[PDB]
């Protein structure tokens, strides 16, 4: 029916799948689409790791926007019950459009499949995915599939699809609408040309869940990030158990390790960062009758000795006149490479300034955003997100020597991690730009920062900020004297970065860079293998010579 | 009872195995065996590694009180032995004195002793090849339990092999005057002959456990592994690899973390790939008083060894004997802790000249030779390795031409391997003429002959020393500095050099040897304990 117009206020719980081929600009253009879709849309509530995979436009394309219809909220949530009910599959509203059943779904999906697999051998690449949870007040696929289009039509690069809306098992075979009908619904949404019309030689068809969901690894990939417990009708499995046997039988039946050719990425200021591929150096410019002009050329100094990142922080006189200054200062000189620039702050007021006048690109929060939750709103703009460092740790520097027992350390640490980064998430910051820092010597005994460093495995999965320079735990693994143990205890640290350096850990937080960079510099050389088969070949031939 | 004795001048060849119990004193004891194994049997030409398995001052004075050999002793070096060569291939030396069996008795006859064995705790074990003029299996037996009583449960040593015989002797008696007899030929006696015929009870060749005691098939596969003799059904090779096999697929045991293979750099054990040592480095290339502080100060810093050089208008001599002669000293003062006289550091000395470490041994200076041409300048020198009652370890690196001309000397068919097999080839002429193998340490020579990119690759490669003692110096080597992207460059390259300690701690390396202690030190501490569980 034609439903469709009615301003009857409702909720849906819409999973999608965004894509693009752009390897210099993927993330320009992903997070762009992502702004759109909190935009025209409703509300991105949980968002997947950016993965690639082998199977000037756009500033002023912000200024000139349409306003949506519905406004934007940017309160921040604790939980959503339509979401909560969309993943158990309980009883959300019934669907508009008419819903084929499970038998009829799945012999109309093996006619599109066979169609395409046999057009591809006549035929005869990178691709950056990134699935996505919208709360959304649109109120069928359909009407959803079209404001997607015109939205990818604004950025014309990117291909925006619906995985799935609520329960519906929804397949429509042939599908055609009005030039103005089109019109009608891009109006119940948005406050409105040679870029309108072309919708209608598209829109063939429509299916939820969509097609290819359980058949492209990309998709389940990105699913198995934010709803790997989800079960739809049409699935034999759930979402893990789908991607953990796909797994098993790419390794079982094509001896082929299916992720050493799609690869998880996070995102420190703009560019791709590949999870687990580089052991960054952030420099630390800790600020302390205060020449900003020292602090200036100390940044300048570490950059040259191979910082990647500078991590700037004072924590009377107040932090935000003892690091904007040298922020600005900063920001000159530089326009009189470029590192990635990080405040040490859990205070709001500071880093908003420093947003607003664009001197930081990444909020280090040691109280991992629980000072003050609000923070988090400061991590996005209409078309800009920042990155975060989320760090755990108990009390202050007064207390937290003694807050030092845990049912579980590693695991207790991982959890509550883990919690932040579904909390920030939940109101859509994008995962691939939430950082994990385990806080050495924040609320532990010297043992304890050990034992996490013996388990850092744990964070496999997960980009990993760690700080240990000159922290205290380092002299307790020793067996003029102040100036021997300040020389034991940078020594001890470059130890910790080579371990790093094999764990793959992804950032260091250092004094030190020079040093640092030095020990990182000769490792990186040891594992540059130039054959990586001529240590049995070369076996071989002495063998037989 | 006396064809035994006959005056025929003979060459055979035997293979020992050398146990004790002790493990304070293992190296000392078996240490003591072998030289009286050089003195009473024949020549040392091969032994094994060291093992630690899982199924005092008597000695010095011993030492003084020895009779002495009717045989020669005869040092000079040598570099093909022919009645080794024969016993490797089973070829047939002279014929057997003793009466042989055949495969089939010899078989019958061992399966009935353990039997009778399997019927009715750390040991410490060593195998010995010996070019022996000892005539006879039963004569060697009189001889090597003259040895064992001479040490008096602190000592057991068996014969494996003797040429290709096949023997088994039940029911063995030799009457009291024919030991006598037997062990006059061989020494110059001037009490303990009656403990002896007691114990002779019978005789097998082979010893009747030398295919089915695991211990014994390891130290044998570091000596003869190619190896086969008629009894056996394999090469020692093969034999050896089907017993490790079988251990994990029968009982799921993996028998390699039971037996641990040891070296030696002084006197006691080293379990091979268990600690990463720190070497300090003291150059005098100059003030024997500021030298010495220096050496103490290495030791605070953590060094277990101190490697000492004069070498890179004043003699190397010159340089470095005062300065050892003087920390000797002082060390000799400052023992008024004996909380200080265990903790004395490993010398070693960085020569390739002979007269300068003739001094050094002679006047107690040093523990270890760190030859640069190992071995190979002068291997005369490989005579002061040995003394009556003491054997010196040695560090044999890889190098080509001297310092003008060792960085065009650089084109290697196989660069990894045609080390490797040059410090293999080193290795088994030393142990030909008598070092023991687990005294005898390989360095690739990092910067000697090589372009920055091949040291690099030695590194890379660095696991194919991992059945060996491995000692390395990449210590303020300019390859370090090949790695980066004038006091910057200083610390960039004792940086660098952490890296490599690093390295080298995850790969087990035995010995690195470094100018920066300290900073190498705390790098090992805090490795050491993110790896304590
Ligand atoms: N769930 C869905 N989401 C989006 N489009 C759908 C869906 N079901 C059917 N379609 C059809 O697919 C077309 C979408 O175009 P799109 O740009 O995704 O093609 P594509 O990039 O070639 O897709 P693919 O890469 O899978 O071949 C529309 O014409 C639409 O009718
Ligand atoms: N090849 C051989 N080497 C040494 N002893 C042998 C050999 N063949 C037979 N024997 C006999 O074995 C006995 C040697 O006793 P030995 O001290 O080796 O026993 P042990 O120390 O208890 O060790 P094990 O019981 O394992 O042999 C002597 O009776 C000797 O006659
Ligand atoms: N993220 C982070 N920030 C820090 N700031 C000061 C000291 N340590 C740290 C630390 O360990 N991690
Ligand atoms: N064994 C050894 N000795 C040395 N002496 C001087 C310089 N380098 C070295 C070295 O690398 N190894
Ligand atoms: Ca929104
Ligand atoms: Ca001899
Ligand atoms: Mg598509
Ligand atoms: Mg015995």
């Amino acid at each position: 029916q034609e439903l469709i117009l009615s301003e009857e206020n409702k909720t849906n719980i819409a999973v999608l799948n965004l894509g693009t081929n752009d390897r210099r600009n993927a993330v320009l253009i992903l997070e762009t689409a992502l702004h759109l879709v909190e935009k025209y849309l409703g509300k991105i509530i949980n968002t997947s790791y950016l993965y690639e995979t082998v199977p000037n436009y756009i500033n002023e394309l912000m200024q000139n926007l349409e306003e949506s219809k519905y406004e934007e909220n940017k309160e921040l949530i604790d939980k959503c019950e339509e979401y909560e009910t969309f993943l158990k599959n309980g009883k959300v509203d019934n669907s508009i459009l008419k819903e084929v059943n499970v038998e009829n779904y799945l012999l109309e999906c093996n006619n599109i499949i066979v169609k395409n697999d046999e057009i591809m051998k006549n035929n005869l690449s990178y691709f950056y995915n990134l699935t996505v949870v919208v709360k959304t007040f649109v109120n069928d696929p359909l009407s959803m599939l079209v404001v997607i289009k015109y939205i990818e039509e604004l950025m014309k690069i990117i291909d925006i699809d619906i995985l799935f809306f609520n329960d519906f098992t929804i397949f429509m075979k042939n599908i055609k609408l009005e030039k103005n009908m089109i019109y009608k619904i891009l109006s119940k949404y948005i406050h409105l040309q040679e870029i309108i019309n072309n919708m209608v030689d598209n829109i063939e068809f429509l299916s939820i869940p969509h097609v290819y969901t359980t058949h492209r690894y990309s998709i389940l990939l990105c699913l198995n990030d934010m709803i790997p417990e989800y079960k739809h009708n049409v699935l034999n499995n759930t979402i893990r158990c789908l991607y953990n046997k796909y797994v098993s039988r790419m390794k079982e039946q094509y001896n082929i390790n299916i992720k050493e050719n799609n690869k998880r990425i996070y995102v420190l200021k703009d560019r791709i960062s590949y999870l687990k591929e580089k052991t960054n150096i952030v420099g630390i410019l800790n600020v302390n009758f205060v020449e900003p002009k020292r602090a200036v050329q100390r940044m300048f100094e570490m950059i040259n000795e191979g910082a990647s990142v500078i991590d700037i922080g004072g924590e009377k006189i107040s932090e935000r006149d003892l690091v904007v200054p040298v922020l600005q200062l900063f920001q000159k000189e530089w326009n009189d490479a470029k590192p990635i620039i990080s405040i040490d702050t859990i205070n709001y007021n500071v880093f908003k300034e420093c947003v607003d006048n664009d001197l930081v690109d990444i909020l280090n929060d040691i109280s991992a955003c629980t000072n003050n939750p609000e923070i988090i709103k400061l991590l996005k703009k209409k078309n800009k997100f920042y990155s975060v460092v989320l760090m755990h740790k108990r009390g202050n520097p007064h207390t937290m020597d003694e807050l030092t027992n845990y049912d579980n350390l590693v695991y207790d640490i991982k959890n509550y991690l883990e919690q932040r980064l579904n909390f920030l998430v939940l109101n859509g910051i994008p995962r691939y730009r939430i950082l994990f820092d385990i806080g050495l010597g924040f609320a532990k005994k010297h043992d304890q920062s050990i034992k996490l460093l013996q388990n850092i495995h744990v964070y496999d999965e997960y980009p990993l900020f760690i700080g240990y320079s000159r922290k205290r735990f380092i002299a307790h693994c020793m067996n003029d004297k102040d100036q021997l143990l300040y020389q034991k205890n940078i020594c001890g640290g470059l130890a910790i970065a080579s371990y790093s350096y094999y764990k793959k850990v992804d950032l260091i937080r250092v004094h030190d860079v020079l040093e640092t960079k030095s020990v990182l510099d000769v490792l990186t050389k040891i594992d540059q293998v130039k054959d990586p088969n001529s240590s049995s070949v070369d076996k071989l031939a002495a063998a037989l010579e």
